[PDB]
């Protein structure tokens, strides 16, 4: 299948080169896998999400997304236009506030809940968990990210949006997990990525269409962006059957091109997601 006019990442991420506009993919699209989406919640009612999308868990007052930045983030994974894997099933655990902030407490619930609730649901082809946030570094979030991923939950996080060493930032300091930095659409990294020995891949972060609230879209920029990127892409080639929730992380690091981003730190890995698609 083939996406004309595509959004500059979801091109990126299914070609070898930068500056190409059309997005190849596999007509599975990631159907039969899950993606939870654990943000500020996603606009389910959103025509982009096609149906596919739920709120399963808020812990606020209400599970609307007030905000976008969760309904951003889901359309990057999975909706129609915006999308990298456009035929998955989307779950949205509220643990981010109208204003994009969280306790940590209540994030570490939110990761515990979709380790269990995924037991509930039908996902035969695997569950993804995307978390676009993170905060200074703490021991007990980066636990929690690591029992979500021994739970069998290809987890990927956001690297951050500091300019500095990911080692300092949680859960992006979790090794066990799939740490997302972001470039941009001249294959450079973003300018506000955070780099570092913890970093798995680099998605597509800056200048990102995608869905927002109220039925709009918009562009934004973040690791916030990138990590659905991977997200999605994971969920995609679960679905194909090239790898599975445990080793997914590795399957996309090692099929990435290679050596195409430049303003990589000595001691980052230079690796850029990559569909390996083939029609
Ligand atoms: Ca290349
Ligand atoms: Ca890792």
């Amino acid at each position: 299948a083939a996406q004309t006019n595509a959004p500059w990442g979801l091109a990126r991420i299914s070609s070898t080169s930068p500056g190409t506009s059309t997005y190849y993919y596999d007509e599975s699209a990631g159907q039969g896998s899950c993606v939870y989406v654990i943000d500020t919640g996603i606009e389910a009612s959103h025509p982009e999400f096609e149906g596919r999308a739920q709120m399963v868990k808020t812990y606020y007052y209400s599970s609307r997304d007030g905000n976008g930045h969760g309904t951003h983030c889901a359309g990057t994974v999975g909706s129609r236009t915006y999308g990298v894997a456009k035929k998955t099933q989307l779950f949205g655990v509220k643990v981010l506030d109208d204003n994009g902030s969280g306790q940590y407490s209540t994030i570490i619930a939110g990761m515990d809940f979709v380790a269990s609730d995924k037991n509930n649901r039908n996902c035969p082809k695997g569950v993804v968990a995307s978390l676009s946030l993170g905060g200074g570094y703490s021991s007990s979030v980066n636990s929690a990210a690591a029992r979500l991923q021994s739970s069998g939950v290809m987890v990927a996080v956001a690297a951050g949006n500091n300019n500095a060493d990911a080692r300092n930032y949680s859960p992006a300091s979790e090794p066990s997990v799939c740490t997302v930095g972001a470039s941009d659409r001249y294959d450079r990294r973003s300018s506000f990525s955070n780099y570092g020995s913890v970093l798995d891949i680099f998605g597509p972060g800056t200048d990102i269409l995608s869905t927002w609230i109220g039925g709009s879209t918009r562009s934004i920029s973040g690791t916030s962006m990138a990590t659905p990127h991977v997200a999605g892409l994971a969920a995609y080639l679960m679905t194909l059957g090239k790898t599975t929730a445990a080793s997914a992380c590795r399957y996309i690091a090692d099929t990435a091109n290679k050596g195409d981003l430049s303003n990589i730190p000595f001691g980052t890995v230079n690796l850029l997601a990559y569909n390996n698609y083939q029609a």
